[PDB]
């Protein structure tokens, strides 16, 4: 560790602590932004030199770790729980937590490199016929317009198979020292070290709570989708009374529906709400999608995105063959000027809503950009996750497309609200068992309760449990299917996704409320609401500095996620799927549950 | 209420409380035999009067418990806590516990009516052709003894599909009105108060520790099991990489393998450790083999059976186109004087073991009929479940089943000790999964984890996770297996049975001790050890009067549940199965979970 980067010392009291923390910012912004820098240039160029250089970047930051989380030990063990200023308790928390920084070198160097080979092996993986498939964009395009069974299958098998088996000897090992890591903090696992981030004690049983308001929505937008599934592909291949087959949903995880909206659409003589033609046929590029994201929010007075933003993006794939980690992400270097979003952008209306889930990190980061290098970050993470949703519910109102060129067309009758909230609920209600049971699989993995013996065998329990989706070919223990799913092999917690989508619908209500909108919620657009916005704004400035429970009560007078807001804006639809299941004769809920589709005749030699 | 069972008034002090517990445990005696009675009448004879009358009965209880557990939180609910007395701080809180009584008169008429109604479905249920087999015996020696996959098939699916399908509407009904029964004592759900009895906070941890230790030995029979089912069936019914088919382990629940024994038995040519058919040819009938287990108890200067016992018990099926609960138990009355046992009794070998089981929970009974009604328990329910089973570990070996005429002397070699130890594998370590798993899907049921939507789901993932089976045919919700198993209807919780598994071997290693064997703990016969008599007297005495975990330590030296006495017991078949499946290049473990048999051609 560089001289200039280790703690001095510092009296044993409040004080000393503040100068503590003066100190370690200074730091700790040099080790965030190399970190962040090397981390950049892997993954927007995926070679092994760039790997390297990320795990010495990544060796470099346990080292800082270790030195001042034993420093911040040795001296305020005692105290810092007690210290008046509650901004500096959460930084001194923060720094003695030292996570990979409590493996001995060669462990850490073997986490490193697991990290490093784990996210290539994903980001990397191809499905061949000669020729091959990527997952972004060719796989992707697959699952989301082809509607042939069997090239569905093909894409979605071989993705799994080419992802998920070589990473499952790696996911074993990594399990296991992170596990080691964390309990050397004192938590029982890893997952009960992310599940600490949201300091509820009731945490697991608050979600299951929440998750009982919302599963009757699922059950009835399973039961309608399903129904349209079968009508196009048969009795043979869709059971009325089972599971749904995992890649006949439009998506590679069956997590978002969007895809298939043209086959569920239940007034088709209504506006076509997919937009993604009139984007084709409009010639935007990617480019265009950020300016737009952009523009709502200098709507509302927050701030635009920086020249260094522009400059240094990658916002769509390169195509001088480089190899590139796709999905989806954005990135503070911790510097207070470097700020990039990395997407493989696709000209898509699905594309242009994560743009702005995008953007919205990047404006959260702007906002706390000058507090401690420790309470830059979210409230809680699914705070980050919800701020751009927020904005791209107002951009997919029928009004607000109609406004930026994407639909001529405009009608307010109860048709168009049906049509445009199943739409919606492809997009968001969907979601929700999936966001639900990542992490749980995951913290029983990281627990113990599912060993790698069980790995594929409780993914799927859960898959069935919760989304009433069947593998459609035969898995076992040798497949990882897990694996083949981004977060899982880069470590990224999926839980804040689950909360964002919650939240998400309860800052909505809040800041159409603060805009002075009186109508239906699901049709409010709070575009160029500079009242909406400053109430977004004192959410966005104040990062992790208080407890998220207080932020929250602030900006919507509730200190407590609240199914509610999302269960009001989707009312309509509700109430209408119901009573749509009950006149088809619908079966909620999938008792054959162990039913599987056959394979094709002639798979899959017909591709 | 009779007015002589309505409490009467008391002092708010540990003082009054100590009157209080005796005219409470004077009036229970009364109320509890009316209770047994009622139901012994007609589980010996199942008729809508007999179950008229045993409703009468649990209503009455269910007043007798709330007048008490009301006056009880009236004149001490905020100081019983801090009595020194620590036997009476036990009774106090168990009488404050009202159950069932916490319910509304007419949820209180609702659930009596369902046990009743439950258990006639159960017990009466039968599988015709295309005549009626009933479970007892006709499917049950089905299982046992046919080797014919599709005679196999018939028998498994029949009997859940008759059982299962009609339970599931009624157990529904009966988890809700439990549930809101017992939140009314302040437990989360059922399931909580059933676990509270083990009075320990790391319960469902400690229990996950012990079948950790205990999983390679399953896995390793399991799969050597497996291999000869293989040879038998074909590939076509056997995947040496998945679970095994849930009707080819010689019982319907699969939860005890010894009846397949012949089949995976590796020196066929040493003396056969069944000793059913010599029974048979000599002559054994159901009276001689309570009488042989009865000489057991009394060699260790433990009490005979009374004649209340003999003349009472029903140890046969009758004959008499009558029906009857034929599921063996064993009932005390709550008066010192009538113990009895209904037993539908076959004279097989591992009925010999029944009928231990069954007499164990009669000693029990015998040996602290004195004590005032709430200690009148096991220092846990698995300890009443394993006394018997200590006993018949006893009975199995060689050396004693030639002492009582059953075995020719066998060879003291290694090929007849492994051929012993596999057959007390296939009793012992292949149920452990079982008696794990049943209460972990009842405790999701009770807890809302596991809805009516997913009774069936979750009860074949949790017998695929830990007994690695498979149904042979397809299922779906509209099924209700777990109601296939007599325990579930007749709301029997069933963890008692995965700790007297364990505890069973901890008692057998402290009797052998204290009787001066000194030769392998397998090989130890307890018969005619008075030392060793002595010792379980004072455990049977004690009852429930002081917690489990001073009665163990007193006994064995330890005050928890250890597994490393059943480890010692199997050491060295443990060895030899690992050996085996090695050579035989065995997959431990079902890695293809999603396999299921294929149907046999043109069933049924
Ligand atoms: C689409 O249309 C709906 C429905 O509009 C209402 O019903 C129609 C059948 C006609 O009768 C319309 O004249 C009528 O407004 C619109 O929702 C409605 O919006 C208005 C605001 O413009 C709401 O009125 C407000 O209501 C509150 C009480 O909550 C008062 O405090 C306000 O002063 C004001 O009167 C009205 O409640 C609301 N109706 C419903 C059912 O939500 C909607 O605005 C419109 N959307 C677009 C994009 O044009
Ligand atoms: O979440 C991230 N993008 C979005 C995203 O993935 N999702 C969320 C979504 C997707 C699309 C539109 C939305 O409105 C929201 C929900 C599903 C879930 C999903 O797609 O599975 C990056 S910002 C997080 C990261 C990535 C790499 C890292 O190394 C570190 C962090
Ligand atoms: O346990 C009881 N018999 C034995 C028994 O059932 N088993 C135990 C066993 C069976 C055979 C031999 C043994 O060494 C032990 C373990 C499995 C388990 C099983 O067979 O599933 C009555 S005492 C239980 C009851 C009956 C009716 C009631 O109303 C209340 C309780
Ligand atoms: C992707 O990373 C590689 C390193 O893995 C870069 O290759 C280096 O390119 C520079 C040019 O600036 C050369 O001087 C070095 O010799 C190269 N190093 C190696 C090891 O080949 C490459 O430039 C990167 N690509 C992009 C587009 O940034
Ligand atoms: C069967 O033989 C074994 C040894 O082959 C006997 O075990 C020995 O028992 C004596 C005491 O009787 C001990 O001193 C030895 O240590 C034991 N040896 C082993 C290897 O355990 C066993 O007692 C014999 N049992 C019978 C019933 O004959
Ligand atoms: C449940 O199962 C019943 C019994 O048949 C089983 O299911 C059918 C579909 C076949 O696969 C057969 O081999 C199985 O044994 C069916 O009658 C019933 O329709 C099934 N579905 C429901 C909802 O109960
Ligand atoms: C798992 O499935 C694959 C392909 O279906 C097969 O090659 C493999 O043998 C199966 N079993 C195991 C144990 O891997
Ligand atoms: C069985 O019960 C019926 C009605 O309860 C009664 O009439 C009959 O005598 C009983 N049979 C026996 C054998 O006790
Ligand atoms: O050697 C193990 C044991 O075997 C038997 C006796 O020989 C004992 O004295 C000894 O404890
Ligand atoms: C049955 C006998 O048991 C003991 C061993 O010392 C002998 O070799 C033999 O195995
Ligand atoms: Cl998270
Ligand atoms: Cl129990
Ligand atoms: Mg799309
Ligand atoms: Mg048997
Ligand atoms: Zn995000
Ligand atoms: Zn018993």
């Amino acid at each position: 560790l560089d001289p200039g980067l280790q703690p001095g010392q510092f009296s044993a009291d409040e004080a000393g602590a503040q100068l503590f923390a003066q100190s370690y910012q200074s730091s700790a912004e040099q080790v965030l932004f190399q970190s962040v820098a090397a981390s950049w240039a892997h993954d927007t160029n995926i070679t092994a030199e760039n790997a390297r250089r990320q795990e010495e970047a990544a060796l470099l930051s346990q080292e800082f770790a270790e030195a001042w989380g034993q420093k911040a030990k040795e001296l305020y063990e005692p105290i810092w729980q007690q210290f008046t200023d509650p901004q500096l308790r959460r930084i001194i928390g923060a720094v003695r937590t030292l996570g990979s920084a409590n493996l001995p070198l060669a462990k850490r160097q073997q986490y490193n490199a697991l990290l490093s080979q784990m996210s290539r092996i994903y980001s990397t993986a191809k499905v061949c016929l000669a020729t091959c498939w990527s997952l972004d964009p060719d796989l992707t395009n697959i699952l989301a317009s082809s509607r042939s069974y069997a090239m569905l299958l093909f894409a979605w098998e071989g993705w799994h198979n080419a992802a998920g088996i070589p990473l499952k000897p790696l996911y074993e090992d990594f399990t296991a020292l992170s596990n080691e890591a964390y309990k050397q903090d004192g938590f029982t696992d890893t997952g009960a070290y992310w599940r600490s981030w949201y300091n509820s004690p009731t945490f697991e049983d608050d979600l299951e709570h929440l998750y009982q308001q919302l599963e009757p929505l699922y059950l009835n937008l399973h039961a309608f989708v399903r129904r349209a599934l079968h009508r196009r592909y048969g009795d043979r291949y869709i059971n009325l009374r089972g599971p749904i087959p995992a890649h006949l949903l439009g998506d590679m995880w069956a997590q978002s529906w969007e895809n298939i909206y043209d086959m569920v659409v239940p007034f088709p003589d209504k506006p076509n709400l997919d937009v993604t033609s009139t984007m084709l046929q409009q010639g935007w590029q990617a480019t265009h999608m950020f300016r737009v994201a952009e523009e709502f929010f200098t709507s509302l007075e927050l701030s635009p995105m920086p020249p260094e933003f522009w400059e240094g993006s990658m916002l769509e794939k390169p195509a001088d063959g480089r190899e590139v980690v796709c999905h989806a992400s954005a990135w503070d270097f911790y510097n207070r000027k470097d700020f990039r979003i990395k997407q493989c952008t696709r000209v898509t209306m699905d594309q242009l809503s994560t743009v702005h889930h995008e953007m919205g990190h990047i404006q959260y980061y702007l906002q706390y950009k000058d507090l401690p290098v420790s309470l830059r970050r979210g409230a809680n993470p699914g705070f980050h996750e919800a701020i751009g949703d927020v904005l791209a519910l107002s951009v997919s109102t029928p009004e607000h497309l109609h406004k930026i060129g994407l639909l001529d067309r405009v009608t307010n009758d109860t048709e168009s609200d049906i049509n445009y909230l199943l739409k919606m609920a492809l997009e968001k209600i969907a979601f929700l068992p999936f966001g639900y049971l990542v992490d749980q699989w995951r913290w029983g993995v990281f627990s113990g309760r599912t060993p790698p013996s069980r790995y594929n065998f409780d993914w799927w329990y859960l898959r069935t449990k919760y989304q009433g989706i069947c593998p459609p070919v035969t898995r076992n223990e040798t497949h990882f299917d897990a694996g083949a799913k981004f977060h899982v092999p880069n470590v990224t917690p999926y839980i804040r996704y689950f909360v964002s989508f919650v939240l998400q619908f309860q800052f909505h209500e809040a800041l159409c409320k603060e805009a002075g909108y009186e109508g239906p919620l699901h049709q409010c657009d709070i575009y160029r609401s500079t009242k909406a916005g400053a109430k977004l704004r004192k959410v966005l400035r104040a990062g992790s500095s208080r407890p998220w429970q207080e932020v929250l009560k602030d900006m919507v007078g509730l200190d407590a996620l609240d199914a509610q807001p999302l269960l009001k804006y989707f009312q309509l639809v509700t109430q209408w799927l119901q009573e749509q299941n009950q006149q088809n004769g619908e079966v909620l809920g999938w008792p054959e549950y162990q039913w599987h589709p056959p394979l094709p005749d002639n798979y899959p030699e017909g591709i």
